[PDB]
């Protein structure tokens, strides 16, 4: 339906007037679960997609981009991350980024939709490979209800959503960023898939001002991926730590390291110059007017 | 190792998709206000068109070639890199570059008192003119010597001439082929003078690897110094494009601008994309391709 004459066409409301199209190489899964509409297709040249509401989650050929970095950016501003908690990432990959770190003993995952789960095992096996880790313990629910049964848990959150739309709607919410610092430690860091700063600059500033009430530290870092709206996405971060410098790896990586994790996207370099943002970006962040 | 092919530009439901072999199986779609311009010219298919959300919008053989929303990241990046790399640029010239944007941003360094641009169609040109006026306005310099013909013979005709060449395109395809030939290359590297520098339009490390690395390989074995470096563009492929840059001075460090600019050069140029900062971190490529453009194999 989203599928004519060969192509699938993104389109939303939140990036208006604009479209990406993936030409289809063979349909793979199509049903709607109790949260959303689940979409897989064998693309041509991008791989497996996932597409939950119209909206690209994932694909195999560039989705390394953004799950290296929503992983690496929050655990390298550690001195030592232990126990971390994702919210959302149905698709196993940033948890398969996360457990690369020797210092990460434990990652709770709360995933709302255990359809989503299936269909990345499935169809996205390079990512969903995260869901075979010994370091892992899954919860099934919504990630704003499990925040509220912990406090004081966890070193570092990654918040893995989709869009300020349906169920990821409250994830985006200054409540939600209320209960994360309570679930945080007290030295404890967040990094949240933080849109694109060429479509919601509006947004952006406005969430980096919410979390200015309530941590010492924020910070919008960038990275580059074809399929997501305007080829790039943000992530905000956050810290407890007032000593936190998210634009100075706390935990730098050596090119061997780089190596050793595989990474394709990430390295230390790559971390510090994700803070670095155009004119237009940096003047309407940092700028009186 | 065929010719490249792009789908024929149309306007299909209100919508204009963007298709090209150079970057199979995706495409961006911009929806349209109003049908402005279609026309074939002595040269290309020219279509302009205004979008609902991104200005006016100029298509080349079916390519983007810019539109009024997003265009000055690559206008300030493809000018700044080069003139910010060179501690005294004052002759600059422009192959290409028929919307007139990089003449605009060329022209904002008080270095620099004479640009000539090449440009091979004079219908662009006056669709620019028309339809991209904030683009266009960098014709009505008096810096400006214009050419219209082929920027490849045009090369030819210059030797010792000038400090910075910008090769200011679309794709490898169509008119434009010959620019991304090593045979240019050379040509532009005696156009330049001792201790000169080019920038050119080097595609999308997410897309062309293969080609960036191959332009590499040709341009280090003609300048002492070789360099590639990218800014973000929503309406180009993948959201992204990059640059060849090369100097003659075995000296030039690209990474580092020899001309930083302090905020107040910033907002005096009004800069809306371009920084000595955003400079700096444009060289910083993803693991993937600081790897394959860097490591040995
Ligand atoms: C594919 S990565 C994004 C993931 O976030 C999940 N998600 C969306 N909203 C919520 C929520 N409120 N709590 C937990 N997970 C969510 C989606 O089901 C998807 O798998
Ligand atoms: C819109 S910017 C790119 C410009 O490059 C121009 N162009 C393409 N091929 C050549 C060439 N061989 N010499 C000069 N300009 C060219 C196109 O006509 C376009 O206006
Ligand atoms: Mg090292
Ligand atoms: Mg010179
Ligand atoms: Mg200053």
């Amino acid at each position: 339906a989203a599928i004519r004459e060969g192509w699938f066409r993104e389109t939303c409301s939140l990036w208006p007037g604009q479209a990406l199209s993936l030409q289809v190489e063979q349909l793979l899964h199509h049903r709607r679960s109790r949260y959303q509409d689940i979409l897989v297709f064998r693309s041509k040249t991008y791989g497996n997609v996932l597409v939950l509401d119209g909206v690209i989650q994932c694909t195999e050929r560039d989705e390394f981009s953004y799950q290296e970095m929503i992983a690496n950016l929050p655990l390298c501003s550690h001195p030592n991350p232990r126990k971390v908690l994702i919210i959302g990432g149905g698709d196993g990959g940033v948890l398969r980024e996360v457990v690369k770190h020797p210092s990460v003993e434990s990652v709770v995952q709360c995933e709302i939709d255990e359809d989503v789960i299936q269909v990345s095992k499935k169809f996205l096996p390079g990512m969903a490979i995260g869901y075979s880790s010994s370091k892992l313990t899954l919860h099934v629910g919504d990630g704003f209800e499990f925040m509220k049964q912990n406090q004081d848990a966890f070193d570092v959150i990654i918040t893995d959503s989709s869009d300020p739309m349906g169920p990821a709607e409250s994830l985006f919410k200054e409540s939600y960023y209320q209960l994360m610092k309570t679930a945080l430690k007290e030295d404890g860091v967040l990094c949240c898939q933080g849109e694109c700063q060429w479509l919601h600059l509006d947004l952006i500033k406005e969430m980096r001002q919410f979390c200015q009430s309530l941590f010492p530290v924020v910070a919008y870092a960038y990275c580059t991926i074809p399929t997501y709206p305007s080829g790039q996405i943000g992530f905000m971060l956050c810290s407890k730590n007032p000593s936190t410098n998210f634009q100075e790896p706390v935990q730098p990586l050596t090119q061997q390291q780089v190596a050793q994790m595989q990474l394709k996207y990430y390295n230390s370099d790559v971390h510090r110059a994700a803070f670095v943002l155009p004119e237009f970006a940096r003047k309407a962040l940092n700028d009186v007017s």
